[PDB]
């Protein structure tokens, strides 16, 4: 499904989402937004290393979850790729919320350097009520 702004946004406050580890809900936002397009069902395929990105998040198949067809993967947040790709992001979010506990945190995604780190962010969750 692909989430209204302001419909993910009170969605992710409500799973916690807001200052975890130090991010801000703009962030998490921001991130959404040009990782997918707040589209749950998308997929990306990256041909260079047999590795595929999954959902609302674009989390990768390498480390964090298992779709078997990866080499050389780990599944560190213990959850079949297919749940990324469901309607409902409570599971993607708790995925999102493991790949910020390792030192990297957001900067994990490269994305979130290129389009918002040092931006102005709150445009993102502007008249949405949280
Ligand atoms: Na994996």
């Amino acid at each position: 499904k692909v989430f209204e702004r302001c419909e993910l946004a009170r969605t992710l406050k409500r799973l916690g989402m807001d200052g975890y580890r130090g991010i801000s809900l703009a962030n998490w936002m921001c991130l959404a937004k040009w990782e997918s397009g707040y589209n749950t069902r998308a997929t990306n395929y990256n041909a260079g290393d047999r590795s595929t990105d999954y959902g609302i998040f674009q989390i990768n198949s390498r480390y964090w979850c298992n779709d078997g067809k990866t080499p050389g993967a780990v599944n560190a947040c213990h959850l079949s790729c297919s749940a990324l790709l469901q309607d409902n992001v409570a599971d993607a979010v708790a995925c999102a919320k493991r790949v910020v506990r390792d030192p990297q945190g957001i900067r994990a995604w490269v994305a979130w350097r290129n389009r918002c780190q040092n931006r102005d962010v709150r445009q993102y969750v502007q008249g949405c009520g949280v």
